[PDB]
């Protein structure tokens, strides 16, 4: 159905917006290294 | 070359807050179907 | 540190790869309709 | 419409594909300093 779709573009968006959080963090530590 | 990767991360965290946002509006769209 | 930074980035592509898979099951979902 | 949708997904699949393959060689690259 298409709210099951919706549903799912949600939690990859909400795990997306997680990866780059965690890109950015990681560009961080090699910065300081 | 340190930091050649920490801008090469940079330009991708760009494109996926690009993608992010285009995935956005497409889960906008189809809540509008 | 580096090996942990190269682990985490392992794990990263592990989730945007299956992120890829299940966006390629939406937008074959989305065709069949 | 929802041809331009599935348009887009596949475009942003095959963008997502290529940030995969060079967060890959990245990872790589870490690994050989």
């Amino acid at each position: 159905r298409m709210r099951q779709i919706e549903d799912r573009l949600e939690e990859i968006l909400s795990k997306l917006h997680h990866i780059c959080n965690e890109l950015a963090r990681i560009r961080r530590l090699l910065g300081e290294r």
